[PDB]
């Protein structure tokens, strides 16, 4: 609630915390800077971006929206940490967040994942409700794209030159979540195939859904014949998930 | 000019792994998320005006790479072309504020640089990466069977007064970082450009004396329409145009 009244309240101005751990170093594998060496290890990649934040430059002046955004920004950020997540990187209009690490569980790791999806989606869309509309700009979204690598898929090493630099992964399943990002509905979760078996697969939740692709529509959203991958993306009710929960 | 050789070591790394299939002392020292004239304002509730150049650079297809080659393989690649994107801002004076996977946040400018000066680096920083791509490593992924990799980068410039630094986040999960209508449309015009292209506002064009030798005016592209201005305010008369930038002729005069 005080995320959301400080926002209306900037709006109004018309015209379980982790604040040591740094930007660009998964805890698990920070010991990989000013080394080379690089390790494999399974990871939930999730990343959040905030739609429709520029327009709020035709109503407001930059300090506003910029007390706007990084409030939302730190709801977001206290969030994950909730959660358990790890905040590897800030966009300007969102997140980048990884979910485990050496001790966590993958299925702890994807129900973390999901919860925090699931909440943030919350925040922007129902605590936020009508107070941009109401103020004559374009309503604020959030899009998330979640996806699991296993070990042997995902590579933690270091990239960069001095502190031009960050230990961050090289995997598939990273850079489709953050593809799956831009797939999903407003305030909507869009997750890959291999987050279904640690939630049974549910249809109750996971719906399958088409890769769009330039006003065209494609089966999966990444294909290697010769593997015989075919992967495929799903909406979140992240809504049913949260109403269907004991907590 | 310097770009036809600047390259070559990173277009033979590239090559090489592509076979296995399944300007200062300090610059060094420079921190992302941490521009030297305003990191002071980390861990503060401060902020600053002063202008900036914006650049966003993107590269298309490298999560192709996957379809072919090992993670160790497609990191080796991916970082060569992106610690020859960190040389070249940083020989134009480019402040790398934030690394992506698949690209790069660049500032030019600062508190002893002219705004001249830092429009000048941009422009020169965006060809020279745009060639690199384009050129040196020209036919080098199809030969291997995957897609060609291009870059699209976003350039703009905003003044003191529309530009606040300010911090965002908090303790060390934390970037000083802008607040400013013109780097989110470089981000913007980023999407805006073709392939291995260059896509710039209204505000850089002054600073090259406008010259449609190099700037060809386009409409914003957003959902299969087009509509004329990246951002229009209507109440303060304000119609921003974004330009494709033909940075081939831009080295090819100088």
């Amino acid at each position: 609630k005080n995320y959301a009244d400080d926002i209306a309240h900037y709006l109004k101005q018309g015209k379980i915390t982790k604040y040591e751990e740094k930007l660009g170093a998964h805890p698990s594998f920070s010991h990989l800077k000013n080394t080379n060496d690089s390790e494999y290890h399974y990871i939930v990649s999730m990343f959040v971006d905030v739609r429709n934040s520029t327009g709020l430059f035709k109503k407001f002046d930059p300090d506003v929206v910029a007390n706007i955004c990084r409030t939302i920004q730190l709801a977001t950020i206290h969030t994950c940490w909730y959660f358990d997540g790890y905040v590897h990187r800030l966009q300007g209009d969102g997140l980048m967040v990884y979910f485990g690490g050496k001790g966590t569980t993958k299925q702890k790791a994807v129900d973390n994942a999901l919860m925090a999806a699931s909440f943030i989606s919350y925040f922007v869309k129902n605590d936020l409700k009508n107070l941009f509309e109401e103020q004559g700009v374009s309503r604020i979204y959030t899009r998330i794209g979640l996806d699991f690598g296993d070990d042997e898929d995902t590579l933690w090493h270091n990239a960069g030159i001095g502190e031009c630099s960050e230990v961050t992964t090289t995997s598939l399943h990273t850079s489709l979540a953050c593809k799956m990002q831009a797939q999903a509905e407003s305030n909507g979760v869009v997750v890959g195939d291999n987050i279904l078996p640690y939630k049974s697969s549910d249809k109750n939740y996971f719906t399958y859904k088409k890769y769009k692709k330039n006003g065209s529509e494609l089966p999966y959203v990444y294909e290697i014949p010769e593997e015989y991958f075919r992967y495929k993306q799903h909406d979140f009710n992240w809504e049913k998930f949260l109403k269907n929960h004991p907590q």
